[PDB]
């Protein structure tokens, strides 16, 4: 009997475990192999994929970090990681024309990660107020996330007590502020400021992090979202790397 | 208002979709299906054409190219003064988007396009694809992209296009076959569903159904195609055409 996703859940599921399109890497997969990349001078005992979803990059951290937890606001998401990381198979319903769907099985021994899934710890839990155990990393990833949060600073101007000196922050965001997620007043950028000038928002990262961090690398990741048989969001993440001072 | 096609912020996306640069090495889809579509209708007169839901027009304009006459028909009021505006004064601005709420200013320039040897054959009217005044009729080629899934009752528009086209002439589909309730109750998607009866229905299917009546279906291919949302967000979807000719 196989655990079985809801939709919302489905969705994240196709996106984290499905087959690539239009050419495009798996994105979870690229962001862990570049935060691996960004963090080869560290010792690697200690990783935290904030905003985790269903767990992919969790498991790609874990098969070069000691250990990895992954946290994430959903239950449903976190419930979704640990059934295919203990029973080792979930089913989901792939989006196709209309309200047609396609089943889809996710069985864990189909991916190289299978090596190394006993490594992680996942969570319910929120970036903006974390459980004082959550610290001590080498490094805090959260893909894609800031711009999910209704008050992104509060995550942001707090995370370095939870990292070690020379440890790292890597963050994800294709800059796409709604007021749906977060209040205009607290977007980091993309908006204009009192004065007419235009606010990017590296830039306002850059105001937030550079009290305690370094701004080591930049660089843009594309991923690709299905959303039906035929119709896919394509989106190019800026990711930004953060040393602590 | 209530029609999205109304809004400014539309205009503005498929100014640039329409008119501005390629994304992902996907060539432009007004003139990708527009040249298809003269391909297909290569043994036709090639006297008059339709446009149906032609945006901000410029599949009209590349029709024109080959076609003596073509009218570009669309519900949108705002699609159809951008279309006049660019066909009439030469030139229109549009915003694209960056992140956030940034917006950077463009200009199309009539005079800059191929197109430009053939604008004055063009007419562009608003209008209701599901419910056409009778003057629009005696076309060789109508092309519809892009538009039965956004029409309120599909088969208003399909059951009674034949009577549009002349003999021998050609329907020219495309659709991704994006169905949702904002834009057609459930009960009138021509696919996308599952029947009373438990069987699958696909549009590709239900389009069968109805335009075989009065049509062959003489080709299918897929198109793909790219809307820039923001300058770090885009759709990327894959279009079917299909190629029907009036028996
Ligand atoms: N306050 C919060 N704290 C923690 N996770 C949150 C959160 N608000 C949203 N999330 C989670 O963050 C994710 C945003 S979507 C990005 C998911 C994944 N990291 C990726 O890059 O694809 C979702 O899983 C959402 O449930
Ligand atoms: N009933 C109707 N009659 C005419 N046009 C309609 C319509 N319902 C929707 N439309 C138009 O159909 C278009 C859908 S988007 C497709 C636009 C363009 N043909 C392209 O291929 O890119 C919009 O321009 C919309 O205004
Ligand atoms: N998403 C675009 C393109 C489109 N047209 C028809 N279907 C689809 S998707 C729109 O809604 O206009």
């Amino acid at each position: 009997n196989i655990y079985e996703t809801d939709e919302s859940v489905s969705q994240y599921c196709d996106f984290q475990y499905g087959e690539d399109c239009f050419g495009v890497l798996n994105f979870a997969l690229a962001c862990a192999t570049k935060a691996i990349g960004y963090t080869k001078e560290t010792p690697k005992n200690r990783a935290l994929d904030l905003g985790c979803a269903t767990g992919r990059a969790s498991f790609e951290l874990a098969r070069s970090y000691k250990h990895v937890d992954g946290v994430d606001y959903s239950q449903a998401f976190v419930d979704a990681a640990t059934e295919l990381q203990k029973n080792g198979c979930i089913g989901y319903s792939q989006n196709g024309e209309g309200e047609l769907k396609n089943y889809k099985v996710i069985d864990r021994e189909g991916y190289a990660f299978r090596d190394s899934f006993t490594k992680v710890e996942f969570f319910q839990g929120d970036a903006c107020n974390l459980t004082p155990q959550f610290k001590e990393y080498d490094l805090i990833m959260a893909t894609n996330l800031i711009d999910r949060l209704y008050e992104p600073r509060l995550f942001l101007e707090n995370i370095h007590k939870r990292i070690n000196e020379k440890g790292y922050l890597i963050l994800t965001s294709p800059y796409t502020w709604r007021e749906e997620y977060t209040a205009k007043k607290f977007w980091i950028g993309g908006y204009v400021d009192e004065n007419g000038k235009e606010v990017s928002t590296l830039e306002g990262l850059k105001e937030i992090l550079e009290i305690h961090f370094e701004l080591v690398a930049t660089e843009d990741i594309p991923f690709v979202i299905r959303e039906t048989s035929r119709k896919f969001q394509h989106t190019i993440s800026q990711m930004s790397v953060w040393k602590v001072i």
